[PDB]
């Protein structure tokens, strides 16, 4: 699909057979979802954006449906205010920029 | 131009007269460019990203050309790590995201 940017890019993952809603963010260099249980051992991490760091749980190797997509890669769970998808699944999806 | 992201989607933009990088991020619903000097007056506001929140300055109609395509709106200015453009300006060159 073709999405415009009036508003904010959000669209229904499915992840642990939890549905949620997550913002697709080319500036994002990780995912990054608001705190939930995961399976598997978890590496603690610190990832930095605008107003400062935040200490988040990665996750290896998680599988995530987006729009239908299936997409492997690392998924990291934290205090973000906003679920988002980040450039390392964005690119498995063929996701891309077009001016 | 079509973009992938397997890399930052960095691009150069000029302001004025000076050369700058900057990220297409459409995670940003506005535009902040690293402490830098502008004209007219600002207004003040607060941003809020994954860390926490930013007092920046805000300028009004301000010229920038991206990647070769000239823009003209809002600009904030304060403490980012680095400089983003957002939907604002990406809806004027005509952006979208596609897969
Ligand atoms: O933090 C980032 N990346 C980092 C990141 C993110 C997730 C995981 C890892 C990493 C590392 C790094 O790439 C990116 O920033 C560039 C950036 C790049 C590199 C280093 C630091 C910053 C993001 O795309 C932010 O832009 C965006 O985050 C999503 C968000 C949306 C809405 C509300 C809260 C958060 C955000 O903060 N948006 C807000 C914003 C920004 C500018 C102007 C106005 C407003 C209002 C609101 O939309």
């Amino acid at each position: 699909p073709q999405i415009t940017l009036w508003q904010r890019p959000l669209v229904t993952i499915k992840i642990g057979g939890q549905l949620k809603e997550a913002l697709l963010d080319t500036g994002a260099d990780d995912t990054v979802l608001e705190e939930m249980n995961l399976p598997g051992r978890w590496k603690p991490k610190m990832i930095g954006g605008i107003g400062g760091f935040i200490k988040v749980r990665q996750y290896d190797q998680i599988l995530i449906e987006i729009c239908g997509h299936k997409a492997i890669g690392t998924v990291l769970v934290g205090p973000t205010p906003v679920n988002i998808i980040g450039r390392n699944l964005l690119t498995q999806i063929g996701c891309t920029l077009n001016f």
